[PDB]
């Protein structure tokens, strides 16, 4: 087994028992609205379930040549998460209530965010590596900005239960999702400092509080029942 090889599993596991949790409990939920929470945040670690067991399988991982070395970069991974990021930015938009014209930027950023950086990962120009990484990050960024500004998110109108799950879904999200660009540079793929095995194992970690965490904390909600919000 390669080094990093049990932390795929870990995460494939993980992901499962998150998804097989959030569908379980979803099953007696019969609330119009909380059945959406449901729907998105279970959808969420399904995904991630699929995409690691595909790395687990022997699929979803390409190589590149970095400083004369081949690394094997989990393609599977970049396409989960262009998937994940805008159906999890898509529950902060649903707690807060976001204009359509929010929802869909929000969206088409994190998409845009995760091409970058996969154009990145698929980099032997380091040069060019670097410029996506930082094309990417701008994105995040962007992102950071627009939930963190309260004239566009306005939360004047939420009830109180309501409010705080936001702010505390957007804190979590803010918190971890700024993680990323730091592992990922200081990792094979930026300066070298981390093995790759270390570089898996801290996604996985980081993925797991961003899908289950974050899904748990929403989920476990008062608020996000039908007139418990506005
Ligand atoms: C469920 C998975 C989640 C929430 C993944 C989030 C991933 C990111 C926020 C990744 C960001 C990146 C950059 C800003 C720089 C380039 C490399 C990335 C793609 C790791």
């Amino acid at each position: 087994m390669r080094p990093e090889s049990k932390y795929y599993e870990k995460a494939t596991e993980e992901m499962e028992k998150a998804y097989e949790e959030f569908k379980k409990k979803g099953e007696g939920v019969e609330d119009e609205e909380a059945k959406k929470f449901y729907d998105l945040l279970t959808e969420v670690p399904r995904i991630a379930y699929e995409q690691y067991k595909k790395i687990l399988d022997g699929e979803g991982i390409e190589k590149v040549e970095v400083d004369g070395k081949e690394i094997e970069v989990p393609v599977a991974r970049y396409e989960d998460w262009e998937k994940t990021t805008p159906l999890l930015l898509e529950v902060l938009a649903n707690l807060v209530d976001a204009s359509e014209e929010l929802k869909e930027k929000l969206i088409s950023k994190a998409k845009e965010m995760i091409t970058l950086g996969k154009k990145g990962a698929l980099e032997t120009d380091p040069e060019k590596r670097f410029e996506y990484w930082k094309k990417s990050t701008e994105k995040m960024n962007e992102i950071i900005d627009l939930l963190e500004n309260g004239f566009k998110e306005n939360l004047s109108s939420l009830k109180p239960e309501r409010k705080k799950t936001y702010e505390e879904a957007r804190k979590l999200t803010i918190e971890l999702w700024s993680k990323y660009p730091e592992i990922w540079k200081k990792g094979p793929l930026g300066e070298g400092k981390v093995p790759l095995e270390e570089t898996v194992k801290q996604f996985t970690e980081l993925d797991v509080s961003a899908k289950v965490g974050f899904g748990e904390l929403v989920l476990s909600s008062e608020a996000i029942y039908s007139g418990s919000g506005h």
